């Protein structure tokens, strides 16, 4: 009734940071040393040093994750674990170590691995010796460690990924109070922009001077969720506009097209808030797009005039040109606060395919976070997730019309396989096919796990 | 300069429920339940879920007791993770070789166990069903998991204790409200005294129908510590009699003499408020006496006569006789609000040598707790606990006094090994000689370790 194209990835995703805990990890990252100094900043005050265990149980949870129907699993290396010495990238043999065992266990389980070099953790102690990802000195550390990562595990890695959402590190660190350290500085955002394009680029680079096989490929997952404007009102439409260059083009067109959207350039320049690059950088982006895209997708964006004028005497913010808007009668994930809208995944899929070269690309997170699913659980334990089923459904059904115009998508990686620390909301919201009870670090497929698992059977539903 | 008799076991104590953790546990024990219930009723909501990660850990952290001088390691067996069915004490296959596991590398790191069945840890289902400790079958139900520990253990450990203070169980689950289910009722408490003591009567006649060889012995630990009166004054010294009788005789006396106090049982009985107990139970209390005492202390005791009459309308209490009272002058350990009395472990020797036969007996705790130790880090990143060394060089002058004039003292356990999880205060204050940061579960000894090492070595200081 609905099928895929032969050699669909059914995946899951995750993070080091939100499922392996911090077991005598060497470097706390932004988080942990947020954690440890104002833990009531997060739900419970649980924090990520214990998280979903992953440190200690990776070999079962991996055994669980196969049981789902998890041919591929995406998750991270943490800098901060990996890492001696930052300034050298000299190597904790202990993290090595750790990092060999999983990926050997995850190809003993038959599961595909896809690494992903960074998800929000960077080192404290660089953010506070040299601004973190301000600095262009840290972009070149971020590389040697990438260096390291390709060079003990290239061989039986083919999939990597250099970043997950720079944008949300933009937004969570400089922008809104998200992230430690929680700056508030529209202009630093922009340089922090610029500087994360630069190393992922110099990452992709640094791959292929690396790369043995013709099979591995390095790419970057981005939101690429698109901004509808709430009327036709040219002030309405201006702000979709806007909206759409700042949170997609940005990190998008640099990737992909190897140059920065005109448009947004002008503007930034317009404002004086332009970063700081030198011709031998922009070329480095240039010559070093991805070679695929994974997308990330929640909830649609919706916008409408800012309620004062940008002219306005105010600090520069993206915003002063954008406020967010609701629809009266949207689908909403309520205890979350997300609009569903699934025909978004369409219009992905169409923008790809017409305005980005039709590049190889997957879904590399879709999931919908629910509170207090002991309430779904039945007579054995088992929570009763049809909600997660039909939500999967929603969103799978858009994919498939996207795929069947002709855009060129390859996977679908559901946000996620095992319940995993979601940062300051920590387990308040559940988006795993694998229930976990964090008293006790005891995993037990959820109904959708099973669905997922018969998904990739047949290929479709 | 100070000097303990030849052969004088040199150790640290700890718990299960304080160390563990809860990975992969079967059931929750009450205090497991509490924290899954109201983690507000938690320091910083630290449960034990994680505790001291020993859990995961404990082969290397055995290996840091032994470079601390750790020669001899007391710590408890989990009713509720060793036991799948309650009322018949099958066994849970992963519990049985996770113990089987921890006493295996006592051995190979030259650890002698001594293993207590019980630290405060009832199963929150068995008093949910039976109303737990007030019981009489759930005695039972404890007679027969002790019986499981005995034959899948008994063949590499010969030190056993029934049970780690059961006063602070009468007292935290039945008259303040330090333990969940925080019940206030005095006469309830009375019974669960009763029962407490014939569930050890009850064990350690089993334990010698189940002995294989005449090493192999079983104790009990109780706190000993005098009521001191605060004066000569006839109210005050009547008051310190009943403390006495109550806080101390209440176990010692069955433990060791084989029957209740003869004034004790009078004054109950005069209340109202004694106990429920059989011939035949009194007999098996008669005849089944412990085979050496486990001694605990941290501070001395004081009391005074009670503000009112012990005759006014009020609930009964064992508290309706005797008043908590400061002394002018006193010792303090300012942070903590305790007195520093080291000659009350002198006067424990002689009481025990006078009036309890002699029998041998170990300290089995006796420590310092100290908040913010990170203070106290050298950069080499090891704490200068020289507070620590000092409190115990006190106490063992004032011991070395009862082993000269003649009290029976075996050893001298250190409360604690490494810092573990203090009930509802967590980690604020820390016991160890090795610190564990928590966030990471990395331990590193002490000053205060090296220090323990070289006293057992030389046998004195």
């Amino acid at each position: 009734m609905v099928e895929f194209p032969e050699g669909f990835v059914w995946g899951a995703a995750t993070s080091g940071p939100q499922t392996e805990g911090n077991f005598h990890k060497q470097h706390q990252n932004v988080f942990d040393y947020w954690f440890a100094t104002e833990p009531e900043q997060f739900d419970a005050g649980v924090g990520p040093d214990t998280a979903s265990n992953f440190y200690n149980d990776y070999d079962h949870d991996l055994a669980l994750m196969a049981q789902a129907g998890v041919q591929g699993l995406r998750t991270s290396i943490q800098w901060t674990r990996l890492i001696d010495d930052f300034e050298t990238a000299s190597l904790n043999a202990d993290g090595v170590a750790f990092y060999n065992h999983v990926i050997d266990s995850m190809l003993a389980h038959h599961i595909t691995p896809y690494i992903n070099l960074h998800h929000f953790d960077l080192p404290v102690a660089l953010y506070d010796k040299y601004h973190g990802w301000e600095s262009k000195h840290v972009v070149e550390l971020f590389v040697k460690f990438a260096e390291q990562c390709f060079k003990l595990f290239g061989d039986r890695v083919d999939h990597w990924y250099t970043f997950n959402e720079p944008k949300v590190v933009v937004d969570g660190q400089y922008l809104y109070g998200w992230h430690y350290p929680q700056v508030i500085n529209g202009p630093k955002a922009v340089q922090v922009a610029y500087n994360m394009n630069l190393a992922s680029a110099k990452t992709v680079a640094r791959f292929h001077e690396l790369s043995v096989r013709p099979e591995q490929q390095i790419g970057i997952i981005l939101n690429l969720t698109p901004a509808y404007a709430a009327s036709d009102d040219p002030a309405d439409l201006a702000a979709a506009e806007f909206a759409e260059l700042w949170s997609n083009n940005l990190f998008l067109d640099p990737a992909v097209l190897g140059h920065f959207p005109e448009k947004l350039v002008e503007r930034l320049t317009m404002d004086g808030v332009l970063w700081d690059a030198t011709p031998t950088e922009l070329a480095i982006i240039a010559a070093n797009p991805v070679d695929s895209l994974g997308v990330n997708y929640y909830h649609p964006f919706r916008v409408q005039r800012p309620d004062i004028s940008p002219k306005s005497l105010q600090p520069w913010m993206p915003d002063i040109y954008f406020k967010e808007y609701d629809m009266p009668g949207r689908m909403m994930n309520v205890d979350r606060g997300w609009e569903i809208y699934p025909q978004a995944m369409t219009d992905i899929a169409r923008n790809i395919q017409k305005n980005y070269g039709n590049i190889p690309w997957m879904i590399s997170e879709n999931g919908m976070g629910v509170a207090g699913e002991e309430r779904f659980l039945d007579k054995q334990g088992v929570v009763q997730d049809d909600y997660r089923i039909d939500f999967m459904k929603e969103h799978l059904t858009a994919l498939a019309k996207g795929i069947a115009a002709g855009s060129n998508c390859q996977g679908y990686f559901v946000w996620s396989g095992i319940d995993c620390w979601s940062w300051n909301h920590a387990y308040h919201n559940r988006y795993g096919l694998i229930r976990n009870d964090i008293h006790t670090q005891t995993k037990t497929l959820k109904k959708s796990a099973k669905w997922f698992a018969e998904l990739g059977e047949r290929n479709g539903f």
